[PDB]
């Protein structure tokens, strides 16, 4: 999926909309926590029912979230088959203490994290995506920013140490092997991909964010909200291509509405 | 009870609906103590009026709460012959300091617990069934996986302690007898049936917290708010009884409405 | 002056209902005190005429209330030719640092106490009974059953005391009489009744606190709030005399409604 | 005024009652605080028509009062002609620092106190009556029993002071010359009468803060704003006459109403 | 202005009454700093139309207020050619860290302080009268005369200062010149005239301010809020101007309404 | 690109107004960022059309805002050939981490600053013009004023410095190069012009931050809301055109109304 956008979407129309616009996978979930994060309620694994019908109703990828912790909810979406699980800090975490083992699963995680350490021991869980952590339902991209360049400022302060003695310490103070360690430190970047998500709300966002060296970017369902949403869409699309391309970048941002 | 659901039922209507849904047991409780402690009220054992017509209405055991160190509660609840005493801590408690001297009576009670010393010190006083403690009333199964998680490595870290006078220094931490604890580490789990409890909103929840070595699951007043409670009660029995069957556990999940 | 249920009345058909449900005593009141403490309001004795009216309705013995250290409306309330005095914390105290001189007056005191000490200093002040204090107003009953656990729990210690020195220390410490601490040490009890207050809602509660060796109960206006007057009021002073009995107790606390 | 009541009267009429119901004095003043002090305003003197009004209706000495420091509402108030000049912490302060020099007027005033330093600084200013502080506006006597415990209590331990030295370091820290504080040790009281105010509700709180050794009290628009205002003002009066008859203390307090 | 009284106007017709009633100026503002303060509005110099207007209504001087720092307001103002300019903390600080430099203009300024080194700063930097700066908008006097009295005190504790280097040190502490304190040291008293202002509400305020030793008072908006703003201003007027005399004191403080 | 007045416009028409006015630039904006901070809102770029239209409508230079770090913002509003960017922090920061790499592009940026270090920082960056940073929306001028002052200030007292070990130690604890450090301090001043921004709301406030050294001011759309808008505007460019000139300050400052 990298160089790609996924999108979250609400209904089997919103994801043919997500399909015809350019997006790579999309994101199949019931709300977008928002609406009930300033309610109170808890988010969980959204219906099977729900989440099959958006599998029919495109060709390509369909991911969901589960619980943090809920390696159940996780059961459950890979008996369903879809494509890859977002093991969400968006839902309302079940375990505080455990994220789900994903190694014993099939079907590839996603996993956020906010720094090196966060996203080697979502790795060495098994997580084979990960992205930031952003700043969900709030359109500001800085928390985006600030936790991918913190852990690139991370991967090249470890690069500088010098004791492989030193480098085996901060293998122990993130609790992962200190190979996977060193392997990040060899290749100077996390050895998967790794995408924005939170906070990506316009075309500039998301060029900003591959420019800053990320694989492709998650979008929310505040392109839906928007006036036109295919127009949003094709234009965050046509920005991760372009990326580096400052007048396809300003003939994509111009006239966009609200 | 191990293996089995016990519901929370407030007539002799709900009673047989969890009934025939496959209930082990039922919880008889006038009010549940999620609408009122919101008003600041004190919460007490029920009337044994509505308790007995519950009893009256079904033919599976039936289970009572009465508050913690009520022990005169706990004489009027079993002389009715209810089943099972439930010393709650979701209702107002009667002493805060002692609770009852279980082993005193010669109905089964069941206590709350969320960590080894405390289920160790519902135990000695006579408990014959732990229950972990949970957020009663959230719908958040985090709690109950933190209890339960708590206990198991408490024992786990217990049983690495290799001299006999700190394991007893341990149980005089507890305020428990070391022979107690010493049978805890021998067996590797508590001597007792262990359930999960606050929290348990879908069949997922349920099959979570038995996957993660529960005997059983309550569930409260949820069931008969959702739109359909014959099919909610019914997918949670099922995910309780097959809670290591994914696809099992997909089919009864999907289409599960309010 | 033993044991049995006192019963807040406010008029003399509550007086009248307390007397034909078998109540020992009334405490003639002109208003229920949680009403008042709420607006803000000073609570002080009751109206002479008031008190005068509910003597005249009734044959058993008639206490009233003054504010602590309110020496002239105790005189008042004397030669009124009331029965009892009860020194009353649920009023406004009048006096923050003097308790009246209880021995200077022919008519018997009713005290509070939390604790050993109040209790002693109390009847050293010339209490002939002690409450307990109880939470007034919450009907809830754990503050009551804390006090009667506390004051129990430091005899039973300061029986524990092998050096008469220290057992003057201790005498020093709660400004009494060593010879009144030394009677409670060898007795282990008050040389009065001890009666609970505060907090007794129902007849299991009333039964509780005669099991955890109280000589009786006071019962506030809680008891005609309820929906039916004479059968909670007889209901409590059955469960207060049969406190031992879990059939009769069963029996009395079925089908009490409100 | 000694033995006497002085009650605040806020209209000729009310004065007229004052006095027909045996008040020694009366105090004249446009509000009662209160009704201010939840609001938010400014308390100074009251009009000197208003007060002449009340002069002009009544044969009994009128007094009035001036804000603390408040020098030149006193000399207005002293060209009036009242009988005295009430220095009062009721009214808002002008002068945080400095009460009023009033050893150079010709008319008396009186003073607060909450303590014995306090007492004597406002004598040593040239007070020639003390009240206590009370609480006023509440109706809980209980500040005025406070205050008058305090200088008593503090008198008496003054007392058993042995070094002329240490006497001197208390007039010292009293901020008074030692000759003033000297001249209480050995009368064992102020040398200047002093009244309750405060608090003093009912016939009861007249009668207490008289046997607690005061030498009168003042009573406030409570009066007036009861069901009954004669009753209770000539019920006031003969309690504060007669503080130490029980049986008449009784006969006046008897169906006074709201 | 030694010994009158300024008042507060916004309006020509307001400046009018002002005028005959004795005042010695005016003070054009918009608005009183006490309505909009309380919404959360920037006060800035007034509009010098109104401002002009009111100039054009009567004979005596006319203040006009600047922020604080706000050198170019006090350019226009003192284009304007008003006769006095009032730096004043009721209006928004422009400068928080410098006040403007007033003896760089030639029409006189007036500065508040609360304190003696704050009067040497305000006068160093130029001012010609010093007013207290009390509490505006509350009509409560004693702001005004706590800063007088501590002004007073200061001069009065620095006069027992008996090592010139002392001295010098107080100056350095004030950032102020020696010979400036020096010079208030051997007069006893500020170099320029000190009027009260803040809190100036009746007559007998007035005077006492005056004989706390002020040349003058400030009066604001309050007298135009009462019933009868002539009968109020030549009141204050009259007293000031009597400062000393009861007898007239108390004629002009009787019958004063609203 | 020297003085005068920057005005933000929300419209061509206001835009026409402003060079009309004779405003030396404008800075097109789609929003007032005042209004959408209080809704919570992300304020980010605007929609190049907008901007576009804007620069149809007047001749003079037209400025854009982009947010603090966003680089791909800039990248757009380039290659739109507006003739300045303002990173501003009046919009929600994009990385709170690093400011945009000012020197990659061709138009030049300009950057707001508090102190002196910021200022060099963003020089440094590559800014062709600082702002002082002002207090945005309240119309309040004494952030503005203080941020001039500090600046002034800290140049100063680094011109007191006699070692170049500690200018270096200054340049460095500022993260920039001791050669730019050292250029200020040898010219007193920025190496670019210095602009207010923030709270300038009056022709005064305009005058007075050039009579403090500024360069030039930005005034936001407050000219806009006001009842006479080309007055306004040509007040305050007059003002800050003859910010020297009370009488000519006072003549555009007069009868401006609301």
């Amino acid at each position: 999926l990298k160089g790609g956008v996924i999108m979250d979407v609400v209904t089997p129309e919103q994801a043919k909309i997500a399909e015809k616009s350019g997006a790579c996978a999309v994101m199949a979930l019931e709300s977008i926590p928002a609406d009930m994060r300033k309610s109170g309620k808890v988010c969980r694994m959204s219906d099977p029912k729900m989440i099959k019908d958006i599998m029919n109703s495109v060709s390509i990828p369909v991911m969901a979230k589960v619980r943090i912790g809920h390696f159940v909810e996780a059961q459950i979406i890979e008996a369903l088959e879809v494509d890859y699980i977002d093991e969400s800090e968006v839902l309302t975490p079940a375990d505080w203490t455990h994220h789900i083992e994903k190694d014993k699963f099939k079907v590839p995680f996603v996993c956020g994290a906010k720094d090196l350490g966060e996203a080697l021991r979502r790795i060495n869980e098994g997580a084979a995506m990960i992205r930031t952590k952003g700043e969900a339902g709030t359109g500001d991209v800085s928390e985006a920013v600030k936790h991918i360049r913190r852990i690139t400022e991370e991967i090249k302060a470890c690069q500088q140490l010098k004791s492989e003695d030193d480098i085996a310490k901060v293998a122990e103070e993130m609790r992962v092997p200190v190979s996977l360690l060193k392997d990040v430190l060899e290749k100077g970047k996390l050895p998967v991909v790794n995408f924005a998500a939170g906070g990506v709300a316009t075309p500039a966002d998301a060029a900003l964010l591959m420019q800053l060296g990320c694989d492709g970017v998650f979008v929310g369902s505040g392109i839906f909200k928007s006036s036109n949403p295919v127009r949003l869409a094709t234009a965050v699309v046509e920005a991760t291509t372009h990326f580096d391309n400052p007048s396809k970048l300003l003939e994509v941002s111009s006239d966009l509405g609200e």
